[PDB]
């Protein structure tokens, strides 16, 4: 059984090498995301919930991820360096995994997202007209700086900070929400994740998880991919939400 | 076939009776909601939303119910008066159901609420110390006026004038906000409604749909009950609630 | 020169009479409130913003008043248990003074509000139709639990927990918004505190600072008056403001 | 007495032209605003809102303008074609004034606002770390899109996107706000005109009236500048504020 440990910086590691290799397990280190991650029986990301959102830009197929925060908040991380030991055993050996959808728009068939896909105006200070239909229903039309079609694990990045509500992990769906709308009234909206996003606006630009994006003009179509993003189970996901929540910033 | 006509004032009565006995359905007339609906086969709401949340608190088992909305925005009703005689036929003909959870507090064993249960101070212009909790874990203590455990259907009632999001019709789930909490920063969680709802205050008063009420300290379970509200399938709910949701007032 | 001590717990009152003492003030202690408080040439709260305004509700003219909080936030007070002394004798020996003004309604002539006037309904977990007039033009008709007047210092209160913006102390306005709005859209207004300010509504109660309260039906005035709050120079109370308000809760 | 009609498309040009004939004005036209309508009595704006800020743009020293507005919801504007010969002679003759601050950014020199300075990132989906001081005093750091420092007369622009309140035109002051700020709680904050504004960021663009922009690293100072914006007096500017705030989109 081999592992891959992707890392931004020399962070702790050192340690976390031999932890996996007390847990008799192969590893090679990575610099940086690579697709050669494919070949791997479960991955352990060191660095934050950027890291694997990186991470994920390069799996289609995806093997367990298991991440530990070096940082502040990690709604996708399991441990931070002062218990990964403990944790990372708990998981490599009793193996269960946990997955959680990702998904696509038109513009970027190739590309999956975890976290949400944004259509942003080119320029900055600069408004869009957007036009928002789900499975063929027209349900809004508005003058943003842009427009939020994320997934209940998005909930808390993009769209929280645009005043969306944070979701359940456990509860799939997706949160339209508008970034800066000019309008007297607006509400962010809550639909099943199993309907058809369409979003159309001019000069705009389509952003994935705030990794890959492309120029676009017309309409674009999101919808839930085949490919989760997989990750060992965290017993504790649920209860950590509020307290990593009330600590975003 | 038997059908129960309720109304809130005797306008259009006559209209539907002459229309139900077209249908060939037997009729009867209720002024004011009974236990008695029970025994029909359909009930026909006429008035508004208020109306059919008034008719639910006396059905435990949940005959179909036909809603005339009678006045401005009615996000539970079928028709107006406009044009019920025609969407009623269709309704009676095809005679296809549709369910939306109903939920119970601990502090009123038998009353059932489809919108929400609310937990306000007893005293006006004073707050209450609120905790919450949700399958065992704590996710929340927070000073406020009260606070909303609403299903996806009161997403648009008191939990929308709390600053919650517009949830759609086809996602079940809770969704947990203050009202005029007071504190920097706070957020409406939406959580799976299969979870335990449990929340912990003294000097409070707790409600259900508006309708039943009843003074209670300490702590309070909520949780997903076995009687559905149930209502005749009504194909574009979906599209209508995004036009219906804007014009409210 | 004699000064007010008022209290709420028996605190750290021991150390403050003896510290008035080393000052050759004249002391007289107060467990409550007292509209004798007119007679001292200063008062010194201990306790809490709360405590401060219980002890304005009694004072018509108000003598210079310097609050010591054993709270946790107190946006009205001087300093600490911790400081209190060092700032005390500054406070004393410079006697500079600084000035907010108080508002009164119509429905209680005698009573004098800092924070706000408050409009909700009678009875709790009933909206109210409230219609808002600024110097006899209207402005605006909504459906709510209720609807808040307040000044700049109020801004930090309830208006903060309805939604409101926080505005700097020395920045003169009004801050009109509604407490869990039923409508689609909505904004707080904040208008000059010169102007008439006219709230009508039915089945209400208007509350002065959480203290004072009357039920009433129909119209109420809201006006600045002519005796303001009285407090020592806060030098530091601009630069404390935002730091006091990100630990409200 | 001659007077400059500043106009988008050929709309009513005509009908104005005789308007003012009529009234023994001397006029000109131009398609385009110039340094030269600082050399005329009075100006004639034919658009909307913006057209009236990129007249701005070109005018340090500023004669009154009058403003027709040609879209939706001008308010700045002071009539629509079908009534403006009633209103534009009712100016022309009482000829009443009414000034409204500008301000400034130390980033660019000799640019004035009227609406707000906001500070931006410089590629789209990307989150900028910005520091707030207003007279010296650290006031917040917040990651965000963007932030904007607006004056009352921006309240209804991109500041009442971003969330902010709703201020009424003659009460002076700045409002902060950031752009969908990465943080579990904040607040739009209000302070007085009088005080100077600085913002700390880098990789950041300042756009003033979303007409001027320029790139910057570091620390920038706002100010209220000594050139106002001047405006023939509307009488029932006050009164019409509620009316059109409620109709944006
Ligand atoms: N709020 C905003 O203004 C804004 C702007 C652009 C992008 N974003 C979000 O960030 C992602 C793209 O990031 P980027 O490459 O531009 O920069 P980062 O990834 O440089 O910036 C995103 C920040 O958000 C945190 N984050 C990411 N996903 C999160 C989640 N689901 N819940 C809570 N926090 C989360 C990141 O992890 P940390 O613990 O790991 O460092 C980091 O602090 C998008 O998926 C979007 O949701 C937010
Ligand atoms: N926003 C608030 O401040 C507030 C305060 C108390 C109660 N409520 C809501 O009203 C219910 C209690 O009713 P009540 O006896 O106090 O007064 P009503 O029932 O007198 O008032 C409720 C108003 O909300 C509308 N409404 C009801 N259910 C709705 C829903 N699911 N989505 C959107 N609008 C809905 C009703 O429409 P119809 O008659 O008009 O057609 C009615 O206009 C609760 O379930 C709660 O959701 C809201
Ligand atoms: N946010 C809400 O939901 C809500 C509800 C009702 C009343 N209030 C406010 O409470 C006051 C009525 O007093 P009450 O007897 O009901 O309660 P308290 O005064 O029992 O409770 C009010 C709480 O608000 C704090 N507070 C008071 N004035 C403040 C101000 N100007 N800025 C920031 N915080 C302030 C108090 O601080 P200390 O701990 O220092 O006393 C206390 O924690 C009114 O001024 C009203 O604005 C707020
Ligand atoms: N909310 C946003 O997302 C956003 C984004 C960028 C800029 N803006 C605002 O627009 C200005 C820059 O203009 P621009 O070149 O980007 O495009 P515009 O000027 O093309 O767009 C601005 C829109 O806002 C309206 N507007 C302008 N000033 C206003 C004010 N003081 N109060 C209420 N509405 C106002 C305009 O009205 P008319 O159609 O009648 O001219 C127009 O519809 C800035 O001063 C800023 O306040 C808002």
């Amino acid at each position: 059984m081999r592992a891959a440990v992707v890392y931004k910086t020399d962070g702790h590691v050192k340690r976390i090498e031999e932890a996996l290799k007390r847990l008799e397990v192969e590893v090679e280190l990575f610099n940086q995301p690579s697709e050669e991650l494919e070949n791997f029986d479960f991955i352990v990301s060191v660095g934050g919930d950027g890291t694997i959102l990186r991470i994920l830009q390069k799996l289609k197929r995806c093997p367990p991820i298991f991440g530990i925060n070096t940082g502040r908040v990690g709604l996708l991380t399991h441990a931070s360096p002062e218990n990964f030991e403990v944790e990372l055993k708990k998981a490599v050996e009793k193996f269960e995994v946990e997955r959680f959808p990702r998904v696509s728009c038109s513009a970027m068939p190739d590309v999956l997202a975890l976290n949400e896909i944004a259509v942003l105006s080119r320029k900055p200070a600069k408004m869009i007209d957007v036009a928002l239909r789900v499975d063929g229903v027209e349900v809004d039309r508005i003058r943003c700086d842009g427009f939020i079609v994320a997934t209940q694990i998005g909930s808390t990045g993009y769209a929280f900070s645009a005043g969306g509500p944070v979701v359940e992990p456990y509860l799939e769906c997706f949160i339209l929400i508008p970034i800066a709308p000019f309008r007297f009234g607006w509400k962010p909206y809550v639909v099943s994740m199993e309907r058809k996003i369409e979003v159309i606006a001019e000069k705009a630009i389509v952003v994935a998880d705030g990794q890959k994006s492309v120029d676009f003009d017309g309409e674009i179509t999101i919808e839930k991919s085949e490919f989760p993003a997989v990750f060992f189970k965290n017993e504790k996901r649920f209860r950590n939400l509020f307290g990593k929540v009330r600590s975003i910033g």
